[PDB]
């Protein structure tokens, strides 16, 4: 999928996590976020279209998805342990990573 | 172990995963793959032997193992949940990463 | 927290893991290490204070925390399976990563 579609999936499922009651719901949403983030990681964003694929900016963009995916994985571990509110809090804190990448590259 | 020996371990255990019936077998193979990939990550491949250790090519080579290890870890999570066929499908899709690194650096 | 405080947390909890009897104790310590390492990852160490934030040295410093966090996560998986002595051995081997970063940047 393209970058915007993956971002819609990330955005939608963050809201699913916020409204969830139980860990199964949180885990299903995190799994979809993980897939969307993995697919977005291969994108070239509009503001970097000319940069060399070996450029520091493209490498940093990809590192942003590594951070997001790592945090999603941590939230998934919490969900697997049934720590719903802790998983929801980790997902809430993902937003810092979304915003940081957006400030540089969106 | 050297790079070729770790690649043999990766290759052999990918076939173990393909032929497996149950998650214990898949998990044992993925664990061996994770160890081989972690050990290969420190290798300098023949086609990069002269490049500076701080070079973009050596950094990219190592990022290739980060990708592989991340995907192995995801397959391991699926195996831990008893999703044998989903774990086998994730392992099958690892091959895209093996091939991509081979195209650049083997 | 600052870098030194996060390093104290890493150091203290490595000793907790060494003295632990059971996986709950090991897991609690690894969780604190993961949080300290994630927080240290954003630090600029004294010996790199002038370097550009886009510099290879700052990027390599951050990759050192990626390695540490990955190894902590592997030890946590072992602890989750109740493999206390294997988790303790993985944590013992973390020290190679602590030392390698210290040799370059401390
Ligand atoms: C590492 C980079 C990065 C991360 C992390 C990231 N984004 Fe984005 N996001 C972008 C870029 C680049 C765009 C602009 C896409 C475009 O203009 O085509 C974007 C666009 C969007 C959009 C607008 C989509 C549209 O229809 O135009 C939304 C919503 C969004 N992001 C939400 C999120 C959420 C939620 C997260 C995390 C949970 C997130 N983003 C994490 C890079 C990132
Ligand atoms: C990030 C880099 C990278 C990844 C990922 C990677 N390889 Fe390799 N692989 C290499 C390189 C480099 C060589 C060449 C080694 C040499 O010539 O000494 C190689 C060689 C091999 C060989 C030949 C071994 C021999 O005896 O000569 C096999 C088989 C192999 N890889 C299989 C795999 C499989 C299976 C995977 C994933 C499951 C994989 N590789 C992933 C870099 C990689
Ligand atoms: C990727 C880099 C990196 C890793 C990994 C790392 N350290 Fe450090 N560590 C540093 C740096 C840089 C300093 C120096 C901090 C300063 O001088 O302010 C330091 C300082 C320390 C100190 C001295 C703290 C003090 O009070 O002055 C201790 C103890 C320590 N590290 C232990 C550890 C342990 C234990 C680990 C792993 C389990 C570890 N470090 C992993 C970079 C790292
Ligand atoms: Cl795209
Ligand atoms: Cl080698
Ligand atoms: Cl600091
Ligand atoms: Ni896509
Ligand atoms: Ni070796
Ligand atoms: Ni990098
Ligand atoms: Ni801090
Ligand atoms: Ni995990």
């Amino acid at each position: 999928a393209d970058l915007e579609d993956n971002m819609e999936t990330l955005n939608d499922n963050l809201k699913v996590i916020e409204k969830a009651d139980n860990a199964a719901q949180v885990k299903d949403a995190l799994t979809k976020m993980a897939a969307a983030a993995a697919d977005a990681w291969s994108a070239t964003p509009p503001k970097l279209e000319d940069k060399s694929p070996d450029s520091p900016e493209m490498h940093d963009f990809r590192h942003g998805f590594w951070i997001l995916i790592g945090q999603i994985h941590a939230a998934l571990h919490l969900a697997n342990e049934g720590k719903v509110k802790e998983a929801q809090a980790a997902a809430e804190q993902l937003k810092c990573t979304c915003n940081a990448c957006h400030q540089k590259y969106r």
